[PDB]
């Protein structure tokens, strides 16, 4: 019984599991699976440590549900990168058996329509939109089971409220059908204290385990000594070589042990400085003053669109690297990818790596309990350390939080502390969309039945203004009042389809309708101004730098700014010598200026020297602004503005890839991001139709040139050789031509 072979799974999936090394099934997962009536369809929510293999139970459940009853399934994952990684893993797992998978990661959308799809692995922001679309045309029968991850974020978070709304909509739908269950919900979480309340809200039984494949022991240092969590001295520290912080010694213990070490840093500048220090201290500690494959990783970064960074030069050919938010989205995967293989030994990361892809390491070191001027949160601290200890390789994993003076008292509190219990975050802006998602889909019409929906949410299960909040929608024309029975309006139905927050729509509707008065078409700026999402905190603005850029703007672009509220007289003028809606317009204009250079295919390095914002915040904005163009276009489609939908139709593809209008068709191949299509375009190939018929040997030479054996890189499959990738360029083009016709 304690073997995967005894459990029922297709053969191909099983041999795929041997390919990944997972040959022993833990007792906790099997016991939780046999526990209760989970198999026959009743929902479940469970918790486990991150390194224990939380995904195994979800994968077995989705397999069994798909094979038992023919019904499509979902995969809700927090971030885009983890979503793409899980998409590729699931695809490699599911190729042979027949359950095709394809993902909805923000900007990117499937070529095939959903009813053909089976497992739609997707982020929350578009999982909610897909659920709304399915609930729209009474087509919820295809859904058979839904996977959610990290249930702890539905509380105080920017996007978890979408997850809670989607879950409560599913619960409301299945409880309406009772007038065993239509749709399964499975989930994984951290060591949540109130997970029973969460489990009871979805009438699921609770199973909580703390079992770990390898032991984990935290440690806190006091000067030149190491203290355990429970006021215990487990080891006496003694630095070997160094030239109270004694940073190199802790990593130096790992190097002589032949194991990897993860050393995260508070802020952006700390990662570069710390990475150089360890690389600098490797000059004399190992030279008295895998190389071949390490140079290949360095060779990978040489002709990346952003090139190879200066600080990355002095560290990479020594086993030391660093990885933060400011790096390019392509160098982030290379550094992470080779870390899995073990080429790099030291990483200087920020807190963003905590929530990303699994990065196993034997020793994890945290710089300060203070992260960015604020104390470290307990929730991210559990997954801060959870990566320590490789499965089946390392028998002991440890974490060494570094504290000084009086900060030790604050630091030790995290070791004995527990992550805060979840909330519901539900006037409230996250509840306005909650009732708009149900009364516009037509499932709930009578007000009394709507009151039962508020009895099905997380707020109700935890243990007035709900009825006072539909009046807020009544004021803003979102709903028409009839005999009470509520019916959606043109604005109400357009917001739901495009999946925008009703708070933002009121401004957009009055902003998009102000393009009726006057529009410019010589330059893409005004079109881009209506697709720039917001400012958030994507970068720090440079006003004097904006002044020099403001003057040098040609005549055509300056016409746009005056038309949207930006003032030539006041722009980088009063801020130097010293309005919230006015302030959010000027940043909106700067966001549109940056995006226009992105869609002009200007070098990413050149934008840094000109725009002051580095490549890390650029792709974190063009990916976020590409989703916005995909929501404005749908918003204008349902609102009956056929002319505006025409202009913004092509701007989702342009912002995602930073391409021009010419390369829109070439880029449809997944292996041509932004430069593999430009150099290919100059080779006389202007469309994907005739690129599919290209000579295989012809594309090899053209791809060799334009340089700013597995040395060429493609997202999702790590590195590749030039001969194979060039063959993949044509091979992908073969499959596109007949699959869409």
């Amino acid at each position: 019984k304690l073997l995967l072979a005894n459990w029922g799974l297709p053969k191909a999936v099983l041999e795929k599991y041997h390919s990944f090394g997972v040959k022993k099934m833990f007792e906790w997962q099997a016991e939780c699976l046999l526990l209760g009536q989970v198999l026959e369809g009743k929902n479940l929510v469970y918790s486990a440590p991150t390194s224990a293999g939380k995904t195994l139970v979800a994968e077995l459940l989705i397999l069994k549900r798909v094979l038992e009853m023919r019904k499509k399934a979902l995969f809700i994952l927090p971030f885009v990168s983890v979503a793409k990684e899980k998409k590729y893993y699931l695809q490699s797992l599911f190729q042979e058996v027949g359950i095709k998978v394809d993902g909805y990661m923000g900007s990117t959308s499937p070529s095939r329509h959903f009813s053909s799809l089976d497992i739609a692995v997707c982020t929350i922001e578009r999982a909610n939109g897909l659920i709304n679309r399915l609930i729209e045309e009474n087509k919820m029968d295809l859904l058979g089971m839904v996977v959610v991850d990290e249930l702890h974020m539905l509380g105080d978070s920017h996007r978890g409220y979408l997850l809670e709304l989607l879950l409560t909509k599913i619960c409301y739908i299945t409880r309406k059908s009772a007038s065993s269950n239509a749709v399964q919900i499975v989930g994984m979480s951290a060591t949540l204290p109130n997970l029973e309340l969460v489990a009871s809200w979805l009438n699921a039984e609770l199973y909580h385990t703390d079992f770990r494949p390898v032991p984990l022991l935290e440690s806190v240092k006091v000067g030149n000594s190491i203290y355990d969590s429970s006021m215990k001295l487990v080891r006496e520290f003694e630095p070997m070589l160094q030239v109270e912080d004694h940073v190199v010694s802790l990593c130096y213990e790992t190097i002589c042990d032949n194991h990897s070490v993860l050393l995260f840093c508070p802020s952006k500048k700390w990662c570069e400085k710390l990475a150089d220090i360890i690389a600098r201290e490797f000059y004399n500690l190992h030279h008295q003053a895998e190389q071949k494959e390490l140079l290949e990783v360095m060779d990978q970064l040489r002709r990346l669109p952003s090139g190879l960074d200066s600080v990355l030069q002095k560290t990479v050919p020594w086993g030391v690297a660093f990885h933060h938010a400011g790096l390019t989205f392509e160098e982030r995967d290379i550094i992470e990818g080779a870390f899995r293989q073990g080429l790099i030994r030291v990483l200087a990361a920020t807190s963003t790596l905590s929530s990303g892809v699994n990065l196993p390491a034997r020793r994890v070191i945290i710089r300060t309990p203070i992260f960015g001027g604020r104390p470290l949160d307990i929730l991210t601290y559990k997954q801060m350390v959870g990566r320590a200890g490789r499965k089946g390789v390392d028998t002991v994993g440890e974490s060494i939080l570094i504290c000084k003076n009086s900060e030790k008292s604050k630091g030790i509190a995290l070791l004995q502390g527990s992550l805060k219990p979840v909330r519901s975050c539900l006037v409230t802006g996250s509840m306005i969309r909650a009732i708009l998602e149900i009364i516009v889909g037509g499932v709930a019409s009578t007000s009394q039945d709507m009151h039962t929906y508020a009895a099905c949410t997380f707020l109700a299960a935890s243990m007035g203004a709900i009825e006072a909040c539909v009046m807020w929608l009544l004021e803003n024309e979102f709903i028409q009042s009839t005999e009470k029975v509520y019916h959606p309006t043109h604005l109400g139905s357009a917001t739901l389809s495009s999946s925008l927050s009703p708070a933002d729509t009121l401004d957009i509707f009055a902003d998009l309708q102000r393009a009726m008065k006057g529009f410019v078409l010589e330059n893409d700026l005004h079109i881009l101004y209506l697709v720039t999402p917001m400012f958030e905190d994507w970068t720090t603005i440079d006003w004097y730098r904006f002044f020099c850029l403001w003057e040098k703007l040609p005549t055509s672009m300056k016409r746009v700014a005056e038309l949207v509220g930006v003032e030539e007289g006041f722009l980088a003028r009063c801020v130097k010598g010293k309005q919230h809606r006015q302030m959010a317009i000027h940043k909106r204009f700067f966001t549109s200026l940056v995006l226009l250079d992105l869609i002009s295919e200007v070098p990413l390095r050149e934008i840094n020297q000109k725009y002051g914002c580095n490549r890390g915040q650029i792709q974190s904005l063009q990916q976020s602004a590409a989703v916005y163009a995909g929501m404005i276009t749908v918003f204008s489609n349902r609102l009956g503005w056929h002319n505006m939908e025409l202009l913004l139709s092509q701007f989702q593809k342009r912002l995602t890839f930073g391409i021009q209008r010419e390369l829109c068709d070439l880029v449809r191949v997944s292996l041509l991001n932004a430069q593999r299509a430009r150099v290919l375009y100059a080779s006389g190939f202007h469309t994907v139709a005739d690129l599919a018929r290209a000579n295989i040997v012809e594309v090899e030479v053209i791809l060799k040139n334009a340089v700013p054996m597995r040395t060429i890189w493609v997202t999702g499959r790590k590195g590749l050789t030039e001969r194979e990738a060039a063959a993949l360029i044509v091979e992908e083009a073969r499959m596109i031509l007949q699959q869409d016709l």
